[PDB]
């Protein structure tokens, strides 16, 4: 029951449209998520952002993202040295 | 059993470190994921990337990301008009 907000990461595709790479559900119990939600909705005066200010802030987020490729351990490597 | 690759999105935090916002598991059955994996590992000659080339490509990804905030429908709104 009820709705929630999502942070979606889109990337341009060869057909000139885009594709949604990953989605992040912003849980109300997560102070990071709510800081993100507030940042992308409200202008630190209560006032909902103009689409311009929203698009600017989305861009500003992007500009500070860091992308890292990570490989997890295999079960063989993670097994306890027993 | 076995390992897998992940695409991690980090963001800088007020303590001057960072936090991992979202992680994307790159499934071997997903041609998008494998195109991403190849892009971040290999230099279209077979040759594994230098850390420099890797960091450059990570940045290039970031530069073309589009972030959108999306709200899903509540159960009340999504209910069938029955």
């Amino acid at each position: 029951k009820g709705a929630s907000a999502y942070l979606n990461f889109h990337f341009p595709t060869r057909d000139g449209k885009d594709v949604r790479l990953v989605s992040l559900g912003l849980r109300a119990d997560d102070a990071l998520h709510m800081q993100l939600q507030e940042f992308l909705t409200v202008d630190d005066k209560g006032k909902p952002l103009s689409e311009t200010a929203y698009a600017e802030r989305c861009k500003k987020l992007v500009s500070r993202l860091i992308i890292k490729l990570g490989v997890t351990r295999s079960e063989e490597e993670r097994a306890l040295d027993l």
